[PDB]
RNA sequence: AAACUUUCAACAACGGAUCUCUUGGUUCUCGCAUCGAUGAAGAACGCAGCGAAAUGCGAUACGUAAUGUGAAUUGCAGAAUUCCGUGAAUCAUCGAAUCUUUGAACGCACAUUGCGCCCCUUGGUAUUCCAGGGGGCAUGCCUGUUUGAGCGUCAUU
């Protein structure tokens, strides 16, 4: 084993980006498994955080100068790191993915019922409400429900997504007092991890079992209720 | 007289002169530009069925692959080869290989076949550790690249 102080010095990335990467693989100290961190250092996501840092120096010298024309160029010619190649190492079999999607919707159904702050971007939120209603689109279509449970906390649900009894607590539609204690850096990175995870599954449930992914939306039903009656769906 | 000493002759000995030879040398002329951190020149340890030097070669070790030739190698022993063919040969050619320990010698060292470090790792559950396989870690300097440091300078309603 190695030390928590060692691995950041070893990886030479941000400690937050260590914590940000460590969520992605799923590495936990039993202490830090030394081969596994040596296993980590050859991984293409580690390419991007160095590049995302060296984007940031190259951009603040831009706007610091005042050439905003050149500053604007940097963004359009800027990649995003994908988390596809964090998934297939982690979710080998698709039926293993659906036994971890328990916690996934348990996060993501929370985030739709959130006010946008300085801490959380609304694009994430407006994806989350979109992904929820994308989730419920398939569930309400092919009638895949088994059990319900409304309680004090939220509303639990239960459904056999090819037989595994998923359970996802939809909270109640109210303003939610955002506590000062919580961290939307760690939780968002989970959402960041879970969001792309939820894309492929909905692609999988559509394009292998059901429909096309994603179906178009109906705007004018979304003007009324903005829920499940909108977002119309067709097989092909 | 014999023996002995000396002289000559004959036949043996001793020695290697002379003659003849010559895969060697020397000199002259002509042409060409071709060593080394991809690790040379040099030193050492080895390698063949049986070897001293020489020559060749590096655990693939008097060789391997390739191409041509077309049937030997031969001091001795012993194997071979379908010989109307992917093929004998210490053959020729030579472009692909391996290339021990060193040596400008380059992980740290002094004259330690010691002293290690990192990466990749197949095996002994290997989460502990143990062993094997493989590649690197010298100095200076250039072009970069990068994490920085610097009351070194300026900007800042």
């Amino acid at each position: 084993f190695i030390t928590r102080s060692q691995a950041v010095r070893k990886l030479q990335v941000s400690l937050a980006d260590f914590r940000r990467l460590c969520i992605f693989k799923g590495i936990y100290p039993r202490f830090y498994y030394a081969k596994d961190i040596q296993y980590l250092m050859h991984e293409p996501v580690l390419a991007k955080f160095r590049e995302h840092k060296t984007f940031a120096r190259k951009l603040t010298r831009a706007l610091g100068r005042g050439e905003v024309s050149s500053a604007k160029r940097l963004e359009e010619n800027r990649d995003s790191y994908t988390l596809d190649h964090i998934i297939k190492e982690r979710y080998p079999s698709f039926p293993d993915a659906i036994r971890d999607i328990d916690d996934a919707l348990n996060m993501l159904f929370l985030f739709s019922n959130l006010p946008s702050t300085n801490q959380v971007s609304s694009k994430i939120i407006n994806d989350a409400q979109k992904i929820c209603n994308q989730w419920l689109a398939y569930v309400a279509k092919e009638r895949l429900v088994r059990k319900v449970f409304v309680s004090i906390k939220g509303v639990y649900y239960q459904a056999n997504i090819k037989g595994e009894e998923v359970r996802w607590l939809v909270p109640f539609k109210f303003p939610e007092n955002i506590p000062s204690d919580v961290d939307f850096r760690i939780m968002l990175t989970f959402l960041e991890f879970y969001s792309t995870l939820l894309h492929f599954v909905l692609y999988k449930l559509y394009t292998d079992s059901g429909l096309i992914y994603p179906p178009k939306l109906d705007l004018k039903k979304d003007k009324i209720i903005s829920g499940l009656s909108s977002y119309i769906l067709e097989s092909r």
